[PDB]
């Protein structure tokens, strides 16, 4: 607000800047805060005791000291102190002659409103800067120079400005306040272009007041107001034909208009009129209010001078904000539409879905809204957006979004319960989970709104913040099934194929990107960016169960048998007989099994990566070292058949009753329908019964009565001679492999053979054709 300084104000000011320019360096910073004080700064008190700060900046260096005299019980006995009247009053002017009037060689260009400040401000710092007018922009983002990097009370808004200029600056956009203007930020402030965003039931009008009180401001070039609030054309109309500038969207009498907004499968298109001409418009922002926000930065534009087809052309090249509406950008692969927004309340998540219908109607396709709600917040919201979510979406997925110490499903279950009685929403509580399933399973011609954390970079699960990025995830989620395999060893790793960079070992797999990137690989899978390799480097956290959950998702997309072989001794013989029957029921082509050792956690899941169409049957070889290991990878495998080769007791965690347990959690991860085999001859089978429950359970075995034995056992050197009785029948069957362990390794395959869908002679004759 700039206060006009009658003549015996502008003598106090200069006989105070007399005096300053004396005493104290050219280069010296006014500083109002003594905590800030560095030595050659002028610390300028005008506060009940003054003294804790005077001190401190004389403490810290200050070169002088103004105070304010009416009213001040505080000064140091005999250094630089300067006594000025009303030194509150002209701070502005003094600050503004001090730093060489650097406003009076800047552009200023001061944005005011609700939700247009922080983009208006910036977008006209970098739109300016690209038409070669330098910008910088002071707002929510701190002071930023027109090359970006980073650098308030009146002092340092001059400070400011003056180091802009130092640095090459020619105009400046500044978000402005209500609160601001009033309390004086702005003294003596040159502004060129004030903006105008948005002024509800309540006293909008001290508001507008206050505002239009701005108005009768010198220098002032333009006006810029929005046309569409109510506020803002009684503004427009009370202001001069030639300062003021009106922008409309919705077709008020204008001077800048958005005509013709039509949405696209990719952002949005619409017609730019100003006064000197039109001209169509391609954006890629979605949302009415970023297409307003254009109209205030195409009105100053305008004004300020600059032809129409610079201004359409700029204005068309504007990235979005991250995390509103912000879109993801695919990994470029040399051979659905999913945005992302931090709509984490009802109202914000209403809007964000009637801003994406239009591009989902343009694109032929479905809008997809995957959201969760926060633990321990406001629980009137969970069910409330589980409503606006499934009344507004196509398809509804909700998911967990930072539980912290509540329990996921909880939350979950209170959405859902807001879901009206005949809409059904899908619930995956992985939020990982969720956005690569929600993801693989969409039309191309799909929007997919990943809501909630924006850009926020963390789940808080258990008080825990984990590293957690949507964007990552729906990159991840695009990239995966146009990769040709997953890998996790830079020494194999070919062409097309996916590094995953496993922390580790002796040597973190960090280390090897390079290596990789020489080596062709699509992408990697990272914990942490790394500067300097050019490799796109998709961040994940940690990689370990960033890779188990991806192999849990891929898993998920296909419906076919599934053995699953644990087990104390035979499982790597087991699974290669299983395997052979497969190959004998389906093809080699459509049958997928372990290969080599790959029976651990991380092993099993790049094993599941390597599922596709063409499968038809799959083994799958779990491998325990620690407890909880079995259950963690058959939940992953989640097999329709699940085998327990043996129960045999290493003691790290020592009973073989307790390996039974451990081994038999594979039966535990068997659906409803799922078939069960363990053996039915040893001892321990209660414990794998049980477990089992009501599953269909085939025992297998040497004694007669058992689903699946042999009888007239004939043992050699090389091979068993035995008929086999199983509930398909009875066959003969020359096992080519010598000793009873096999054949029981054999029986086994017979009975998960079976269990999986294979007729029983395409069993044995798997088997009796069998090499080691």
């Amino acid at each position: 607000p700039t206060n006009r300084l009658n003549a015996v104000q502008r003598q106090h000011l200069d006989q105070a800047l007399a005096w300053l320019r004396g005493c104290v360096a050219p280069t010296a910073d006014l500083r109002l805060d003594s905590r800030e004080i560095e030595p050659g700064d002028v610390f300028v008190a005008c506060p009940s005791d003054g003294r804790q700060f005077m001190d401190q900046a004389l403490a810290r260096g200050a070169s002088a000291i103004l105070y304010e005299t009416e009213g001040a019980s505080v000064a140091p006995v005999g250094a630089q102190a300067l006594p000025v009247a009303q030194l509150r009053t002209l701070l502005g002017a003094l600050a503004d002659e001090w730093y060489g009037r650097p406003s009076q060689d800047l552009s200023v260009v001061a944005i005011t409103g609700t939700n247009g400040k922080t983009s208006c401000t910036q977008w006209l710092a970098q739109v300016l800067t690209r038409m070669g007018k330098p910008c910088g922009s002071i707002g929510t983002l701190g002071a930023l120079l027109p090359d970006g990097q980073s650098l308030p009370d009146v002092l340092t808004m001059h400070r400011t400005l003056a180091r802009m200029r130092a640095a090459g600056a020619r105009a400046v956009a500044l978000e402005a306040s209500s609160i601001g203007i009033e309390q004086g930020r702005l003294d003596h402030i040159r502004i060129a272009v004030a903006g105008f965003t948005n002024l509800y039931h309540g006293t909008m009008q001290r508001y507008e007041q206050a505002k239009a009180a701005l108005f009768q401001w010198p220098d002032l070039q333009a006006a810029v107001v929005n046309a569409d609030d109510p506020a803002g054309e009684r503004l427009l109309a009370s202001l001069p034909a030639a300062l003021k500038t009106g922008y409309s969207l919705q077709g008020a009498p204008a001077d800048v208009h958005a005509r013709d907004l039509q949405a696209t499968a990719h952002g949005q298109v619409f017609t730019l009129a100003l006064p000197d001409g039109e001209a169509q418009i391609v954006t890629r922002l979605l949302g009415q209010h970023n297409i307003s926000n254009l109209l205030l930065v195409a009105g100053a534009l305008s004004k300020l001078g600059w032809p129409l087809p610079q201004i359409a052309r700029e204005l068309a090249a504007i990235s979005p904000v991250d995390g509103r509406l912000q879109a993801v950008t695919p990994v470029p692969l040399q051979h659905a539409l999913v945005v992302v927004d931090y709509a984490h309340t009802p109202d914000a998540l209403a809007r964000a879905l009637t801003a994406l219908r239009p591009v989902a109607q343009a694109r032929g396709g479905r809008l997809v809204c995957v959201f969760g709600c926060g633990g321990e917040r406001d629980p009137g919201k969970r069910p409330e957006m589980g409503r606006i979510a499934v009344e507004r979406a196509d398809r509804v997925v909700v998911t967990s979004d930072n539980p912290r110490s509540e329990s996921p499903q909880d939350i979950i279950d209170q959405i859902l319960a807001g879901i009206p009685a005949g809409m059904r929403a899908a619930v995956q509580p992985d939020r990982a989970l969720a956005i690569m399933q929600t993801l693989w399973s969409a039309a191309p011609d799909d929007v997919i709104l990943l809501a909630g954390k924006g850009h926020e970079t963390y789940q808080d699960i258990g008080g825990r913040k984990l590293p957690f990025d949507d964007r990552q995830w729906a990159r991840l989620a695009l990239l995966l099934p146009h990769a040709g395999a997953v890998s996790t060893d830079t020494r194999r790793i070919g062409r097309g194929e996916l590094f995953v960079a496993l922390s580790g070992e002796n040597f973190d797999g960090h280390d090897y990107l390079p290596q990789a990137q020489s080596a062709g690989a699509c992408a990697a899978v990272v914990a942490h960016p790394v500067a300097d390799v050019a490799l796109p480097q998709l961040v994940l956290g940690d990689t370990l169960a960033a890779l188990g959950r991806m192999g849990t998702a891929w898993r998920s997309s296909f419906t076919l048998p599934v053995v699953a072989v644990t087990g104390s001794n035979g499982k790597t013989t087991t699974k290669e007989m299983i395997s052979a029957i497969l190959a004998q029921w389906q093809g080699d082509d459509g049958r997928l099994a372990t290969a080599g050792n790959f029976n651990n956690e991380i092993g099993v899941p790049l094993t599941l990566l390597r599922l596709r169409a063409r499968h038809r049957a799959a083994v799958f070889e779990l491998g325990m070292n620690h407890p909880g290991e079995i259950e963690r990878l058959a939940a992953m495998a989640a097999p329709t058949v699940a085998l327990v080769t043996n129960a045999q007791r290493h003691q790290e965690f020592h009973t073989v009753e307790a390996v039974a347990h451990e081994n038999g959690a594979v039966i535990g991860a068997l659906p409803e329908d799922g078939v069960a085999v363990y053996p039915g001859d040893e001892p321990y089978a209660a414990i794998w019964d049980k477990l089992a429950g009501a599953r269909r359970v085939l025992r297998f075995g040497l004694q007669p009565g058992l689903d699946v034995y042999a009888e007239r056992v004939v043992t050699q050197a090389h091979g068993t001679q035995c008929g086999v009785v199983t509930p398909a029948g009875s066959a003969g069957l020359d096992l080519p492999v010598p000793g009873l362990h096999n054949l029981r390794n054999a029986l086994a395959a017979i009975a998960c053979g079976l269990a999986a869908g294979a007729p029983l002679h395409t069993c044995i004759a798997a088997l009796a054709g069998f090499q080691a």
